[PDB]
């Protein structure tokens, strides 16, 4: 393959609000469902919560010079609703968007170019409390929240993703119970992702009408390519289950072809109620499609198991982080399944990066060699992706810093940077050093 990326590739770092800002309380900030879910004893690992993550509601300029040494131009981050509609749905809250407002113009006069996650995750738990993406209603006002957004800082930014993963948000939040809220019922996921799919929609036609310029505009979509252990009918089968628990369910109705009949079928009666005018509304033209990408799986058949009854056959010979498994050659085989079985583009790799033990060393660096070997593979994957025509257009590196990793807390670092969580110095890791000098040859 390439050598080579276009002359004005997208090269970037991502965060999300809760897990950096801290600040929880300040400026008119609302509770959001991250907050009292943090505030739960037991639901993070360490005992951690995002009070004061990174501290980057007050030291975004810190986030800004790291970019800047980093030589990237463009940052993606999302904007905390809670900030902006404390109470959900409601009035705004002018300081919260100013805040934004300063933050979008120390980026653009950095040379850096906002790509603006509207929901990672925060959703107001005053919504939660009339059952949050359990409801319809949190479609209509998530609409109403993009909708302001975009009409105060659309005339900047004009790369917009609506959601961050709605899959964790409905699986991980409503299904699992391991993110925030908390719950722990299928019926109830599968109707947040519904109604997390009805925002979306809703708000890519307000966004277009509020918007005081044409915008770029995406969701952001976790994807697990996956691979049957074996060729038998069984396993073949819980690889099907699980490609379209993960990634099927939200590809297919986003690009018009409602929801795959064969989950419908085995989700029973647990399945949404989805009129066809709720379909029509999802698959609202988008711009673009944001892919995150860590993982595969390699399934087998596991009937005792919840569903969607198909667990992972571990890879001993190959590579494992803190937390994953490396298996690069699926982020090539997704994009590929994309690129020629899907409507959208161009693609961005909106996350991409790993979780390590890292260490300030003796002599004061972060010798994080395996991420930046991940980095290097990833992106030769990319080179590939591209010479097959996949219209690839930006990288974002998860994450620019170590931040509040959700149930895990601070405890599960993914930064190019490392990021020392008292006293709130950040310092580049040798992967962040690594794709400084890449880029600059680029
Ligand atoms: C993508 O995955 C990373 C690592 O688990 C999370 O920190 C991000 O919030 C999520 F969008
Ligand atoms: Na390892």
């Amino acid at each position: 393959a390439g050598e080579r990326f276009p002359a004005d590739f997208v090269w970037g770092a991502a965060t999300a609000a809760y897990q950096i800002e801290g600040a929880v309380r300040e400026d008119g900030r609302g509770v959001s469902i991250w907050d009292t879910f943090s505030h739960t004893p037991g639901k993070i690992a360490d005992g951690t919560t995002g009070d004061v993550a990174c501290d980057s509601y007050h030291r975004y300029g810190e986030d800004i010079g790291l970019l800047n040494a980093l030589g990237m131009n463009a940052y993606r981050f999302s904007i905390a609703w809670p900030r902006i509609v404390p109470l959900g749905a409601g009035p705004i809250n002018q300081a919260g968007l100013d805040h934004y407002s300063r933050m979008v113009d120390a980026l653009l006069g950095a040379g850096l170019q906002p790509f603006v996650t509207l929901y990672h995750w925060d959703l107001p738990q005053p919504l939660e409390d009339r059952l949050g993406w359990g409801s319809r209603a949190t479609a209509t006002v998530f609409a109403e929240y993009a909708d302001i957004v975009v009409r105060q800082l659309g005339d900047r930014v004009t790369h917009w993703a609506t959601l961050n993963e709605p899959w964790c948000s409905a699986m991980l939040g409503y299904y699992l119970g391991v993110h925030a809220p908390g719950h722990t019922d299928l019926k109830r996921g599968l109707e947040a992702s519904h109604n997390l799919l009805l925002g979306h929609g809703l708000a890519v036609q307000a966004m277009r009408a509020a918007a005081p310029q044409p915008l770029q505009i995406g969701i952001v979509l976790n994807l697990t390519p996956t691979y049957p252990a074996s060729d038998s009918p069984e396993d073949v089968a819980a690889a099907r289950r699980f490609d379209g628990f993960v990634n099927r369910w939200f590809l297919d109705p986003l690009a018009g072809r409602g929801y795959p009949q064969d989950m419908l079928d085995y989700y029973g009666a647990a399945a949404p109620q989805a009129n066809p005018e709720d379909l029509t509304q999802i698959a609202a033209p988008l711009d673009w499609l944001g892919v995150n990408y860590y993982e595969r799986m390699r399934a087998v058949d596991a009937p005792d198991a919840s569903l969607p009854q198909a667990q992972r056959l571990d890879d001993p010979d190959l590579p494992h982080t803190a937390d994953r498994e490396v298996y690069p050659e699926g982020l090539y085989d997704i994009l590929l399944r994309l690129h020629n079985d899907y409507p959208f583009r161009p693609l961005y790799i909106t996350e991409n990066g790993c979780a390590l033990h890292d260490e300030i060393a003796e002599d004061g660096g972060i010798h994080d060699g395996q991420r930046q070997a991940f980095f290097e593979a990833h992106l030769a994957q990319l080179q590939r992706a591209l010479a097959a025509g996949v219209p690839l257009k930006g990288y974002f590196a998860w994450s620019l810093l170590d931040n509040f990793e959700w149930a895990m807390g601070l405890s599960m670092r993914y930064g190019i940077c490392y990021t020392n969580f008292e006293t709130l110095e950040r310092r580049i890791k040798d992967s962040g050093y690594w794709l400084r000098d890449f880029i600059a040859g680029q």
